[PDB]
């Protein structure tokens, strides 16, 4: 079980980067690592994906480019996309 509270809190330090781009903070990357360690089941990955979809929809300053590069720039293999347009049901 993962809540949007858990998911949104983990990426709270990433908002600077998500809205401006450049380089994520150490705490942002620690956040992305927390996200990966909490989404080991398909249910948790789909729940995470939905939470991050809803957050990207509400936070209008999020750059889609920055969202799609966040896991790559943190060195994290994160199996959850971050976009207001993703079909979260199609996630493995």
């Amino acid at each position: 079980a993962v809540s949007c509270g858990q998911v949104d809190t983990s990426l709270t330090p990433c908002l600077t980067y998500l809205t401006k781009g450049g380089t994520p903070s150490t705490q942002c990357c620690s956040g992305v690592r927390s996200l990966k360690s909490m989404t080991g089941t398909k249910a948790d990955r789909q729940a995470a994906c939905n939470c991050l979809k809803q957050a990207a929809a509400r936070y209008q300053g999020i750059k889609d480019a920055a969202a799609a590069a966040l896991s790559q720039k943190c060195g994290v293999q994160l199996s959850v996309p971050i976009s207001r347009k993703t079909d979260c049901s199609k996630i493995s």
